[PDB]
RNA sequence: AAAUUGAAGAGUUUGAUCAUGGCUCAGAUUGAACGCUGGCGGCAGGCCUAACACAUGCAAGUCGAGCGGAAA
């Protein structure tokens, strides 16, 4: 499976005596549409090197996220540099209502229906750091039980 | 039974960066106005300004089973 999705492409410079040597960095994100998502960062002189680069990267970097059949277990927050993100389940029909980034996140992670917001930076590859941290934190019932030493009955009862 | 199912971001500071932080934009709205354009219907709405000044008509009469009457 794997889809593979491409957040950003930015040129950034690096001065130098000539004048300037330009490159640029993509950002990627892959997962398998069903609680594996990972995102990889790759550099590069040309565009199509640094999204090939991004992409290696991401597929080693894959990660599980406990899923509830296409929405989330409960509310997350994450953070990272200055980017906070709030994601919060929703009912079926929803869709994700995710801003940038935070949306190819969850399409390729295989979240179909989240409440979003990112508060504070909004920049790319911080926002996506933050959106994996909380998707990270989540956890499903069973697993809350679990360590609780109860039943998903008893955890909701 | 139901009385809800709800939350998107982007541009712009730098050679580049990440932050901070303004500014700006996408939405919805309206007793609107204006420009261009304009077929019909239904249902609403229509001086937000000068509590400015107002021509003209009209917007409070009715009762003869209260009364003397009798203009017609
Ligand atoms: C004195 N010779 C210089 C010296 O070799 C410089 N490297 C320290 C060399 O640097 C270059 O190779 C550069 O990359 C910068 C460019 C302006 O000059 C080029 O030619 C520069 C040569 O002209």
């Amino acid at each position: 499976d794997l889809q593979e999705k491409l957040i950003a492409v930015n040129r950034v410079s690096k001065t130098v005596k000539g004048g300037r040597i330009m490159s640029f960095t993509a950002l990627t994100v892959v997962g398998d549409g069903n609680g594996r998502v990972g995102f990889g960062y790759g550099k590069a002189r040309e565009v199509p090197a640094a999204i090939q680069k991004a992409m290696e990267k991401a597929r080693r970097n894959m990660t599980t996220i406990a899923l509830n059949e296409g929405t989330l277990h409960h509310p997350v927050k994450g953070r990272h540099s200055g980017s906070k993100v709030y994601m919060q389940p929703a009912a079926e029909g929803t869709g994700v209502i995710a801003g940038g980034a935070m949306r190819a996140v969850l399409e390729v992670a295989g979240v179909h229906n989240v409440l979003s917001k990112a508060y504070g930076s909004t920049n790319p590859i911080n926002i996506v750091r933050a959106t994996i941290d909380a998707l990270g934190s989540m956890k499903s019932p069973e697993m809350v039980a679990a360590k609780r030493g109860l039943t998903v009955e008893s955890i909701s009862e």
